[PDB]
């Protein structure tokens, strides 16, 4: 019941990418049961970034997925204790971005803390050359594993000049609520699309929108 129809999020992010240090903050809001949310992001240290902001997009909120068909909701169930997630995104041209995240609920607001390591992005590739055009829609698979949930996703980063850069994402989501107090889902899918509402100043301000809907085979 601590997750209401309308919720606010606040986030802190720090990391490096190819040795370049940066920090971001954001604030957002959404409708957790409808699977929609937005956030307004600022690069507060290290801006303008020397790499495409697209590589940070998926690191800014799992409480906002519309779990349909009665699928148990590992994320909404985890409160008040909250949960963590940890992820590797591998780009086919050699860059890797890992992220670790803590999600907590404090005074009615969702609070996110994120740490990022981006390593080995090719110095002339589209990420470091800022020749990217955002992400296509995608479907994550999720199922229980390693005492939490495992997720796998594949994504396509659209490129200036045509074509795409492929990525895989492998994630584990861990509840801070005792296992005995959780009803685990079985295997399921989450369909997503992530857009920008607006941006400005060399991607040092970006407003993202996400829609996320959980289902079985359709």
């Amino acid at each position: 019941e601590l997750i209401s129809e309308n919720m606010h999020t606040k986030l802190y992010m720090e990391g490096t990418v190819n040795g370049h240090h940066f920090k971001c903050t954001s604030e957002g809001e959404g409708k957790p049961y409808e699977g929609t949310q937005t956030c307004k992001i600022k690069v507060v240290e290290g801006g303008p970034l020397p790499f495409a902001f697209d590589i940070l997009a998926t690191s800014f909120s799992k409480t906002f997925i519309n779990h349909t068909q009665g699928i148990p909701d590992f994320f909404k169930q985890s409160f008040p204790e909250g949960f963590t997630w940890e992820r590797i995104t591998t780009y086919e041209d050699g860059g890797v971005l890992t992220a670790t995240q803590d999600t907590s609920l404090q005074n009615g607001c969702l609070i996110y803390n994120v740490k990022i390591n981006g390593v080995n992005f090719p110095s002339n590739g589209p990420v470091m050359q800022k020749k990217t055009l955002g992400w296509e829609a995608n479907t994550e698979m999720l199922y229980p594993a390693d005492s939490g949930l495992r997720g796998h996703n594949q994504m396509a980063l659209k490129l200036v000049g045509g074509g795409y850069l492929h990525c895989s994402l492998k994630t584990t989501y861990r509840s801070k609520k005792p296992a005995k107090n959780l009803k685990m889902p079985g295997f399921y899918f989450v369909d997503r699309k992530l857009e920008r509402i607006k941006e400005a100043d060399k991607e040092t301000y970006v407003e993202q929108h996400e829609m996320a809907v959980a289902r079985y085979c359709d």
